[PDB]
């Protein structure tokens, strides 16, 4: 059978897992497909209520990753090996076997939402809550599924395809539809000016950038630019659909957020504009009145919410309610509202506050049905009015809304970025590489803006070029450092983005480096022929269980030394073009030493980083073209991503010959055990350096390609 409870234990090929598992927890691996490779996971219970807890049984001795609410609208990761030590609001549950990884998906089952969490006992408890008292139930069948497998990633994806088959409500990342601003720098107001953003704001903030050389070419107008109001630290309520002053041309008040999208676009060439609204239009809801059927409603409060982030219990919204729309009024206000803005040229959204939805179902049917049919309405608003599928998912990290995400596309992974609190930096490198884990399998994560002047700046630049995901800073105007974002962005606003989602190495995935005081991070991801790795030390920091915040903590050390191999970018194989050949061995580039080394297979290089430093490493699988000819393209060696401008490869073994597509422009590098004899670009032969030493080979690519002709031709003959 595989996954199977007997005795009182749960047994995953031939390993205990949990054991006391009680008499009222059942399993089953029916499906209408049929027979599945892992087991749903339910309990029946005397009484029905609208909250549940069920232990599934007793975990010691087990290596686990999680990743749980820490806030209402966000998770963070937390490691352990006992069922004591798993937090409250955990949604996903990795656990290592010693070679056998288990992923616990805790599930939405009709109207009711589960979590995990630990007890005293290292019992790993089972969670079930509608969100509503009227909405109750006495026995579930498939509210949590557990799938084992030998690749973590692999066993994590294909239990997600599991889930899917039995609920239909979502898609995986990989079935949905990138918007076109994953391509493109962008800029977002919301660091530069806060709620204060104006229409001037955002045409200086375009203009600065653009003038340094990396013109950004979408923008996100963030919160500030809806009309809102008081009710007649008081909470602001939207008070109509259209814009606010601030963004209605000073000599025409009847044209109002087309002005500065008709600005970016036709007078700075941006070719995207979004804006900012919350799931319920702004922080109080909408002013309640007829038209959309806002009445007024406070949050309930949810006990493991409460436990890990007590300040929401005081929080403005929990105090003053929200004006929230009717259900039978939320496409009608979506569609209005998105109506009046894709008629003005905005070409997509970025929705906020999305989780508050779960606290507000009493009236309605609960958490998981409000929360879908928000989603619906959102949906089908967007598909409408955005159809480039332009919906920035944010403060959504729920299952309520992550197992009904069936559209949307690009999701926030963290808590913000906090430009003024120094505990925030090293936190939201770990944050984000954790909880993608887990969001990539729904949607591409979104790393957050960043200053491009800071402290931490070439620290969060670095992470996002390898995240997979947009890239955007959110500078004040005119607090720019270009010689940074030249490492982003080329000439034309197009950026050098990997193909998946930024996760933590295998090797990563059970140890804490936040908090364990030894170990580095590394990161991982592919572009097409070459991977990369992002390594950090984020020690020092992290979200304390006794605080209930983010807070420094003690290191022994400032420094430490962990270790890199070809084999930590988990995927790399495809990026090889004779994987069945290969023999596993790579040339590997320190983007900021500037650095060239061949590492054989399973060969380990030091590596060495204080909290808060950095390094990129391009990983290229090296071909052996015959003995003594090998070759490894690098790509733009002056950008973070270096390998991602690598768009075709081809070896011509009996020409000694490679040929290869490259976009952008600058310093191209590669891999070449021998001197070349000539390198060709778009037919002409150029100068080149190489260090024979490294072979290192090193030429110039003077201009973005002429056209429209997408990409330079290459020809490195050895
Ligand atoms: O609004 C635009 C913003 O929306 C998303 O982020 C929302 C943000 O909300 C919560 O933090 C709000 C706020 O808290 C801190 O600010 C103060 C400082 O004491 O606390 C008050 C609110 O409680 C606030 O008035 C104070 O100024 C913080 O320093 C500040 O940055 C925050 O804005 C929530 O806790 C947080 O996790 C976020 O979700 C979106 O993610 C942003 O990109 C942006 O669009």
């Amino acid at each position: 059978p595989a996954v199977r409870i007997s005795d009182g234990n749960l047994i995953i090929k031939n390993r205990t897992i949990l054991t006391g598992v009680p008499d009222n927890v059942i399993t089953t691996s029916a499906s209408e497909a049929g027979p599945v490779e892992g087991v749903f996971v339910g309990a029946v219970f005397n009484k029905e209520e609208s909250k549940h807890i069920v232990p599934i049984g007793t975990l010691r001795n087990s290596r686990f990753m999680s990743c749980f609410r820490f806030k209402l609208w966000w998770m963070a990761q937390r490691m352990g090996e006992m069922g004591r030590d798993i937090p409250y609001e955990t949604q996903f549950l990795l656990v290592e076997s010693n070679k056998v990884y288990t992923v616990f998906l805790p599930l939405i089952e009709g109207s009711f939402r589960s979590c995990l969490q630990g007890n005293v006992n290292d019992e790993v408890e089972l969670c079930l809550e509608s969100g509503d008292v009227d909405t109750k139930r006495s026995s579930f069948t498939h509210s949590l599924y557990i799938h084992a497998g030998t690749d973590p990633f692999q066993t994590i994806t294909d239990a997600i395809r599991t889930v899917k088959l039995h609920l239909n409500s979502f898609r995986q990342r990989h079935e949905k539809k990138l918007p076109g601003i994953v391509d493109y720098f962008g800029w977002c107001t919301w660091d530069a000016f806060y709620q204060e953003v104006t229409q001037e704001g955002v045409e200086a903030g375009l203009k600065s950038l653009a003038a340094g050389g990396t013109p950004p070419k979408f923008v996100i107008i963030d919160d500030g630019w809806q009309s809102v109001e008081r009710d007649a630290s008081p909470i602001f309520r939207l008070t109509g659909i259209k814009e606010n002053e601030k963004f209605k041309k000073k000599d025409d008040p009847n044209v109002g957020i087309k002005n500065i999208v008709k600005i970016a676009k036709e007078k700075h060439g941006l070719r995207y504009v979004y804006v900012w609204h919350a799931i319920t239009g702004y922080w109080g809801g909408v002013r309640p009145g007829e038209e959309y059927g806002s009445v007024m409603k406070y949050p309930n409060m949810s006990k493991g919410v409460v436990e890990n982030d007590p300040t929401w219990k005081t929080d403005v919204m929990t105090l003053q309610g929200l004006g929230l729309v009717s259900p039978k009024k939320v496409y009608k206000f979506y569609n209005e509202l998105h109506s009046y803005l894709a008629d003005a040229g905005v070409d997509g959204v970025k929705v906020a506050v999305q989780c508050v939805l779960e606290t507000l179902g009493g009236g309605l049917g609960g958490r998981v049905e409000l929360t879908r049919q928000f989603h619906q309405a959102l949906d089908s608003s967007v598909a409408k009015n955005f159809p480039d599928n332009g919906c920035i998912a944010c403060m959504s990290h729920n299952t309520d809304a992550l197992y009904c995400s069936k559209q949307a596309a690009v999701i926030r992974a963290s808590d913000d970025f906090y430009p003024r609190d120094p505990v925030s930096h090293t936190i939201h490198i770990a944050s984000v590489a954790y909880n993608s884990v887990f969001l990539g399998e729904f949607m591409q994560p979104d790393w957050d803006m960043f200053h491009s002047v800071h402290p931490a700046a070439e620290y969060h630049a670095s992470a996002r070029a390898i995240s997979g995901g947009p890239l955007y800073v959110s500078d004040s105007p005119g607090k720019h450092n270009f010689e940074l974002l030249r490492k982003l962005v080329l000439p034309d606003g197009s950026i050098l983005r990997a193909r998946l989602p930024g996760r933590p190495t295998r090797d990563c995935l059970f140890a804490d480096p936040a908090r364990d005081g030894v170990s580095l991070l590394k990161i991982w991801n592919m572009n097409k022929y070459t991977g990369v790795l992002g390594v950090y030390n984020c020690q020092g920091a992290a979200w304390s269980s006794t605080e209930r915040k983010n807070i420094f903590h003690q290191t022994k050390t400032d420094s430490l030394t962990g270790s890199i191999r070809g084999r930590d970018v988990h995927s790399i194989s495809e990026a090889s073009t004779d994987p069945t050949t290969w023999n596993g061995d790579c040339a590997v580039y320190s983007q900021s030493r500037g650095e060239l080394i061949v590492m054989p297979y399973n060969v380990s290089l030091p590596v060495s980083l204080k909290i808060r430093e950095h390094e990129i490493f391009t990983v290229s699988p090296i071909s052996h073209l015959v003995d003594g000819v090998s070759f490894a393209p690098i790509g733009l060696v002056n950008m973070y991503n270096s390998g991602g401008a690598i768009e075709g490869l081809r070896y011509e073994a009996e020409k000694m010959k490679v040929v290869m597509e490259v976009k952008g422009c600058g310093k191209f590098g590669s891999y070449s055990s021998v001197k070349p004899k000539r390198c060709v670009v778009e037919s002409n032969e150029i100068a080149f350096e190489y260090d024979s030493s490294s072979g290192l080979v090193t030429f110039e690519l003077d201009k973005m390609p002429i056209e429209n002709k997408r990409f330079h031709l290459i020809q490195v003959e050895l």
